[PDB]
Formats: structure tokens, C-alpha cells, sequence
């Protein structure tokens, strides 16, 4: 009998229990409306009557009503399990404002009635998951991008930086340069398909001009996607454009850092002394860092950031994309942490606004 770790992000809902490796129940982060109640895989192949919603935007929880009914799926549907026999450890975004994890409580210790519970910051989790205390995660999902400088398992509040670059944009990136290749992806089943092209096929440049250079000059870095009804789409220097977006947010006419300097920007507003371990700890997580390259594109492009000196290292962990839930799941099993929770009891004495001076 052990606990429950629920991570919920703007696209992908990722369920399970404390003491296991890997997420059990994982499905995007949908609420479909007919313009009665469908959550999960179950709501993508029924739109064309429904209306979707999401209500994670940015990291962050919009509506609390289509949030309550993910998690009534979560429990009963997709975990077949009830709340109040479990604790469960609820994920939240960096600089979550006070309020929505106060909010979140409440529907858990009161609509759920778990007998205790828990809210962690996501970034957090994932430095966990790969066995550090001190770092900078770089955790990018498909909503929201954030550098966290995190010490001692204390994130550091001055020195966050969220980027609203992130999967769907790069997605949509794609459509966009895809489409003045000829191509066309009107609909959301075609644009389902440019998801999985940018994850089959794209990759991050070493060298981002060398790079485009090279495919101008021949088709050396091209690669054919088979469409299900057998099309072959020739694909090229799209390939490493999408990702491109990230190190240069113009791209996409934004006037943003790239991830690259946002986790330079993030390190330089720390306390000195502490640097030299976040630079050399630096870790990604979130699914829209899986593109290969990415590693060595930002060793190569911190390092000409950084102290002439200085000593980087960009951590991959292979598993990454789904790291924040499994740095719970090893949180919420750890014998030590087992009386940190706060309880159904706790909570009745206190109320919600309790979650903050145990939850730090
Ligand atoms: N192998 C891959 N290569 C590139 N991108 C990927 C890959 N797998 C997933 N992604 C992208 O990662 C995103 C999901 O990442 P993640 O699970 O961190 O999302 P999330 O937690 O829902 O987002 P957020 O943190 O923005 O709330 C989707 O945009 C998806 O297109
Ligand atoms: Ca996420």
C-alpha cells in the first residue's frame, strides 16, 4: 500500500504510483464539450462534434471544473482506483501563484477526500529523478518552458525564467515552414501528423548555418515520412529548423532568449558561489527536449556563454520526457518523506492556506 504521483502538464497527463519506474496511465490533458463528459485518449477521436479545451495553458491551471473532471478520470478511469484511500502527490509549474496550489488542495482534501496529499514543483522533481539536490533543470514541455536554478531541493523564486516556447509552437513551426514547401495541413487529423513528424524526424544542429549549407548544397540530411495512406513526404532542412526555434525564438517573431541564454540568464542571477554546480549540473527534462543534438548544441552554445574556464555539463537523462512524474514517484516511496505529507486531519484544523508552509 503505498501513494499516488499525478504530474499534469498543458498537453499530456502522466499517472501513477509511488514506487514504480514509469507512468501508468499517460494521456493528453483534453476536456471535450458537445458544444457529455470525455477526458483523455477517448476525447481526441471525438472532436468533430465536441469542442476541446485544455485546461492547463502555459504550465498553468485555467479552469478548475474541466481540472477537477481530468482528475476524476485519472482516479476512476484511467488508475480504476478512489482517492480517499490514496495520498497523492500533485505536480505544479514554477512560480505556481500561492492561490492555484491553495485552490488545488481544496478540490483534493474536499471533492477527492484524500486522507493526504502533497503539491511539488515539477522542475524539482526532475532534478530528483536523475539523483541531484543542486542544479538548473531546463524542463520544456508542450505548453511552457522554464529554467530553474534549484539548491538544496530549493528552488530559487528570484531566479526563474518561463519561456512560452515550447512543443506546440514548434509544432506549429513546422505546419508553417512544411507549408511554404507546397505542402498543406488544413485539419487537426493532418496536424496530428506534423506532431509526429517533428518527433520522428527533427533533430538540433550542431551548426546551425553549416548546417542549412549542407542542405542547400545536397539532400544528404533528407528523410521520406510514409503517410498511413502511403504518400511519401520528402522532408529537409525543415528538419532542424522547427527545434532552431528554440535557440532563436525570431523564428517564430519572438524578441526572446533562446533556451540557451534564458538558462544563462538563469544561472547569472544566482548567488556566485553556487554557479560552478549549476552550470555543471544542468538538466533536461520535459518532451521537447528529446530532439537529438540538443545536448551538444547547448554544450557548444553555453560554453560560449560561460567563464573562458568554466566547466559545463548538459545532463540527458535518456528517460527525460517523462522524468518529472518518476522524480515523485521516488520522492512520495521514500521512507522518509512518508511523514511530510498533510493530512485529511491537518487539513480540517488549517484549511488550504497550510499547504504553503509544508509544501516550501
Ligand atoms: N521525441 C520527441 N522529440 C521532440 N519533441 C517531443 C518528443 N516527444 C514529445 N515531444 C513534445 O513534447 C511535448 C510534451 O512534453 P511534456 O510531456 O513535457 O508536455 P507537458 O508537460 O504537457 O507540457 P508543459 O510542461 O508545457 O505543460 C509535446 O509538445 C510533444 O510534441
Ligand atoms: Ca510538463
Amino acid at each position: 500500500v503505498a501513494a499516488l504521483v499525478v504530474d499534469n502538464g498543458s498537453g499530456m497527463c502522466k499517472a501513477g504510483f509511488a514506487g514504480d519506474d514509469a507512468p501508468r496511465a499517460v494521456f493528453p490533458s483534453i476536456v471535450g464539450r458537445p458544444r457529455d463528459s470525455y477526458v483523455g485518449d477517448e476525447a481526441q477521436s471525438k472532436r468533430g462534434i465536441l469542442t476541446l479545451k485544455y485546461p492547463i495553458e502555459h504550465g498553468i491551471v485555467t479552469n478548475w471544473d474541466d481540472m477537477e473532471k481530468i482528475w476524476h478520470h485519472t482516479f476512476y478511469n484511467e488508475l480504476r482506483v478512489a482517492p480517499e484511500e490514496h495520498p497523492v502527490l500533485l505536480t505544479e509549474a514554477p512560480l505556481n501563484p500561492k492561490a492555484n496550489r491553495e485552490k488545488m488542495t481544496q478540490i483534493m482534501f474536499e471533492t477527492f477526500n484524500t486522507p493526504a496529499m502533497y503539491v511539488a514543483i515539477q522542475a524539482v522533481l526532475s532534478l530528483y529523478a536523475s539523483g541531484r539536490t543542486t542544479g538548473i533543470v531546463l524542463d520544456s514541455g508542450d505548453g511552457v518552458s522554464h529554467t530553474v536554478p534549484i539548491y538544496e531541493g530549493y528552488a530559487l523564486p528570484h531566479a526563474i525564467l518561463r519561456l512560452d516556447l515550447a512543443g506546440r509552437d514548434l509544432t506549429d513551426y513546422l505546419m508553417k515552414i512544411l507549408t511554404e514547401r507546397g505542402y498543406s495541413f488544413t485539419t487537426t487529423e493532418e496536424r496530428e501528423i506534423v506532431r509526429d513528424i517533428k518527433e520522428k524526424l527533427c533533430y538540433v544542429a550542431l551548426d546551425f548555418e553549416q548546417e542549412m549549407a549542407t542542405a542547400a548544397s545536397s539532400s544528404s540530411l533528407e528523410k521520406s515520412y510514409e503517410l498511413k495512406d502511403g504518400q511519401v513526404i520528402t522532408i529537409g532542412n525543415e528538419r532542424f529548423r522547427c527545434p532552431e526555434a528554440l535557440f532563436q525564438p525570431s523564428f517564430l517573431g519572438m524578441e526572446a532568449c533562446g533556451i540557451h541564454e534564458t538558462t544563462y540568464n538563469s544561472i547569472m542571477k544566482c548567488d556566485v558561489d553556487i554557479r560552478k554546480d549549476l552550470y555543471a549540473n544542468t538538466v533536461l527534462s520535459g518532451g521537447t527536449t528529446m530532439y537529438p543534438g540538443i545536448a551538444d548544441r547547448m554544450q557548444k552554445e553555453i560554453t560560449a556563454l560561460a567563464p573562458s574556464t568554466m566547466k559545463i555539463k548538459i545532463i540527458a537523462p535518456p528517460e527525460r520526457k517523462y522524468s518529472v512524474w518518476i522524480g515523485g514517484s521516488i520522492l512520495a516511496s521514500l521512507s522518509t518523506f512518508q511523514q511530510m505529507w498533510i493530512s485529511k486531519q491537518e487539513y480540517d484544523e488549517s484549511g488550504p492556506s497550510i499547504v504553503h508552509r509544508k509544501c516550501f
